[PDB]
């Protein structure tokens, strides 16, 4: 063709993402994309060596690359490139070699915040967390402008910007980059002095249903991805899922304490420690113990307990609670790759079943669904939905649990934490707190887990701790992950301004 006219889009300036206050998180930083008209490079041939050498490629594959591909009008010399270098190469004057500004993400806070930010790929669309989520949000419209080339395909003119680029939208997430910052060194210290293989620690305001911090180990460098594991890029907190176990007793209990049958200082026999259902044996982990009541039952984790409870009031109450709170059901964060785990039904729900249920075991859960979870119990029984934005109004709760019930959980866990032979290492300094601590067995394989809320006569924060394989000798969540709670809760109430209500 002697001429001919082609579309070019003018690329949009991608949304700045922050955190709740503003903190930026995502950041569309001006870049250049060095391409090269070959029909144009085919006839400045000496010229090459220097270009090359500029590119910092090799003389003879370079000349190579521009032959193979004589004809195209358009190769890339560098995919992005600091508007510095780009021109560092403009200054040359090679025939063919143009610089054009693109646009690439930073990401200021790094590895702190990589798995709920995620990243944009080479063309700067999302890939992974919000970053993919909320890509029609972040991405703006790219314009359009109608150019005029000769014969080669060198830009002559500029007809007209029939349609201008719009920017994409900033986008404020719920995450609050102080907390994040406490969560992720707390998460990642509590990790090396366990050897632990990986963890997850989620903050929640029980009052919005906001996410005020999301960490994973092992993380990554997002501005850095060039040797990096697939495992080290798993937001464990959304896309891995677990059994509970003992972080779930206390619905099972909401459960009890809603059928009518069961007050707190009511007495269950755990002798001798175990159960058979036919087959089956239920194991308590310890087998010391006769009368518990049903605080007791909660300070010692008893399987035997919660299992006789669960056979009273039927497996339905107790399922029935685990789903309104939103144990395997899908939490509508849209994350990328978010698991919704499973809470398994039954028409008729066996004996078994109904205890393995109620002691925490045959279903799968994420640590947001639990954190969740947790905020409902926390927020009087009232469940607000999840949010990872900013919430400025808070939608209306639904509530899943009677609030007197609530309230008789909440003062039961706050016994868990306080009371003689407690999880007295998840205490903060100067608050009440509240929670329960976990371990399950996945060649002996731990999970570790505490899930908790504070201050626990007023809460205001849902936090969950789940650490994978803890290698020294100490594996229960009461060791491993109550500390972590201990010091990110000390830390969050403060940032928060929280009043103290221990005095
Ligand atoms: B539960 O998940 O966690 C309890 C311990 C805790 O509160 O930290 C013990 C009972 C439940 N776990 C199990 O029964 C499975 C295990 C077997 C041996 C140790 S954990």
């Amino acid at each position: 063709p002697a001429r001919s006219v082609r579309h070019i889009a003018i690329p949009a300036h991608r949304g700045l993402i922050t955190d709740r206050n503003g903190e930026p998180l995502a950041v569309s930083t001006p870049v250049t994309t060095l391409w090269a008209n070959p029909k144009e490079l085919m006839t400045a041939k000496e010229r090459w060596p220097q270009l090359a050498a500029a590119l910092g490629q090799d003389t003879k594959l370079f000349a190579d690359r521009i032959e193979q591909n004589a004809e195209r009008e358009f190769i890339y010399l560098v995919r992005g490139l600091t508007p510095e270098q780009g021109e560092g190469v403009i200054a040359l004057k090679v025939p063919g070699v143009y610089s054009i500004e693109e646009f690439r993400r930073f990401y200021p806070a790094g590895e702190v915040v990589a798995h709920a930010v995620g990243f944009t790929d080479v063309d700067d669309r999302g890939r992974e967390g919000i970053e993919l989520a909320f890509d029609e949000w972040l991405a703006g419209v790219p314009g359009k402008r109608q150019v005029l080339k000769d014969r080669r395909g060198r830009v002559i003119k500029d007809v007209q910007v029939t349609k201008n680029a719009k920017p994409g939208k900033t986008l404020a997430l719920s995450i609050d980059l102080r907390l994040q910052y406490l969560a992720h060194r707390e998460l990642r210290n509590a990790l090396l002095e366990n050897g632990a293989k990986a963890g997850s620690l989620v903050i929640m305001d029980v009052k919005t249903g906001e996410i005020l911090a999301m960490t994973n180990q092992p993380t990554y460098n997002p501005n850095n991805r060039r040797n990096l594991q697939p495992a080290a890029m798993r937001n464990r907190a959304m896309i891995d899922v677990f059994e509970p176990g003992s972080t779930v007793k206390p619905f099972s209990m909401s459960a009890a304490l809603a059928s009518g049958r069961w007050k707190p200082s009511d007495i269950v026999d755990v002798y001798p420690g175990t159960l058979q259902i036919g087959r089956y044996t239920i194991r308590d982990v310890s087998r010391n113990s006769r009368q518990l009541d049903l605080t007791g039952i909660l300070i010692k984790s008893s399987n035997v307990g919660i299992s006789k409870i669960a056979f009273d009031i039927g497996a339905e109450s107790i399922y029935s609670v685990m789903q309104q709170v939103g144990l395997g059901q899908d939490t509508g964060l849209g994350f990328p790759g978010e698991r919704v785990g499973n809470l398994p039904n039954h028409r008729k729900w066996p004996k078994a079943e109904t205890a393995t249920l109620a002691y925490g075991y045959g279903l799968s859960v994420t640590a947001i669904q639990l954190a969740h979870a947790y905020a409902a119990l926390a927020n009087d029984g009232k469940s607000v939905p999840l949010s990872m934005t900013r919430v400025d109004r808070v939608p209306d709760g639904v509530q899943v649990i009677s609030p007197e019930v609530a309230s008789t959980v909440q003062g039961m866990l706050q016994q868990v934490v306080e009371a003689q032979g407690g999880v007295f290492r998840a205490q903060v300094p100067g608050y009440h707190a509240a929670g329960k601590s976990g371990t399950a067995r996945k060649e002996n394989a731990y999970r570790s887990l505490f899930a908790g809320f504070a201050p626990a006569t007023d809460p205001r924060i849902a936090m969950v701790v789940v650490i994978d394989e803890p290698s020294k000798a100490g594996y229960f969540g009461g060791l491993v992950s109550a500390p972590v709670f201990s010091k990110v809760m000390a830390g969050a109430l403060r940032l928060m301004n929280v009043p103290p209500d221990n005095l």
